[PDB]
């Protein structure tokens, strides 16, 4: 914070370099092509068939992802399932936007199905479509590493903020360390854009929202699709 005042800008410390080291090997061990046909959207309930023969695959490599961080493993056992069940979508909308091409305009879902702006989003996602693809835009000129998508999702992972979670205080903690060990990693790849890291802080509210809008938009299907119709893992995370 005095650092911050003669504008430093200090690279990690070795222990933070731990730190770094894992949620990078966490996230490359769990981050993973086929376009969809056009045929698919333009509910659709074909387009729905397809983006839910893959997610229950993609949520457990979520999961495998906070399995691997021990910070997360040092939490009870009721909290540990409050985390993952916040940011699942979170982490998930980023992995994916991150992973956007402007030449096709498609997004890569699961580490394979490449899908444009209306087949995400005629499935059942509507908004929540337009929100991941604004953002793989936005991302595109941010040039993310594994690293740092790594440790956004560590932010995300560790948000004190959840709804009955007992322990706050530490996960608050927890998570301020990964900002510094982020917010110190970013000092060191030197980034050509002015307010790199206030503009991505930014980033995890856009992703908070996506996830928010996301279990919204799952109450209207409840409605029309049944129950039945949805992966267990994936009710299990969500109901
Ligand atoms: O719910 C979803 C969540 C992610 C999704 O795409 C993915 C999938 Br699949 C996986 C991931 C993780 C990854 O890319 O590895 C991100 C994203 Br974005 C597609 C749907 C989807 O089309 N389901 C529609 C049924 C439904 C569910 C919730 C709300 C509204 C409608």
């Amino acid at each position: 914070e005095l650092q911050k005042s003669i504008g430093k800008k200090p690279e990690p410390t070795d222990e933070e370099w731990e730190l770094i080291k894992t949620v990078t090997e966490a996230h490359v061990a769990t981050n993973a092509r086929k376009f969809l046909p056009e045929d698919i959207g333009q509910v659709d309930l074909e387009a729905f068939s397809h983006f839910t023969k893959i997610i229950t695959p993609a949520i457990t490599r979520v999961v495998d992802f906070a399995k691997k961080l021990p910070m997360f493993c040092e939490l009870p056992c009721e909290d540990q399932i409050i985390l993952l069940k916040g940011c699942c979508m979170e982490i998930m909308s980023l992995r994916a936007a991150v992973r956007y091409d402007p030449e096709s305009e498609t997004l890569t879902l699961n580490g394979e199905m490449a899908v444009t702006r209306g087949q995400l989003k005629n499935g059942g996602l509507g908004v929540v479509s337009d929100a991941i693809f604004d953002l793989g835009m936005s991302l595109s000129s941010f040039n993310l590493d594994d690293t740092e998508v790594a440790l956004l999702q560590a932010v995300l992972l560790m948000s004190s903020d959840r709804p009955g979670l007992a322990c706050v205080e530490r996960i608050e903690k927890y998570q301020d360390s990964f900002l510094l060990a982020f917010e110190h990693y970013i000092n060191y790849r030197k980034h050509h854009v002015t307010h790199f890291w206030p503009k991505l802080l930014m980033k995890v509210t856009d992703l908070r929202m996506i996830g928010a809008c996301h279990a919204s938009r799952f109450l209207h299907m409840k409605v029309e699709c049944p129950t039945e119709l949805f992966p267990p893992l994936f009710l299990e995370v969500f109901e």
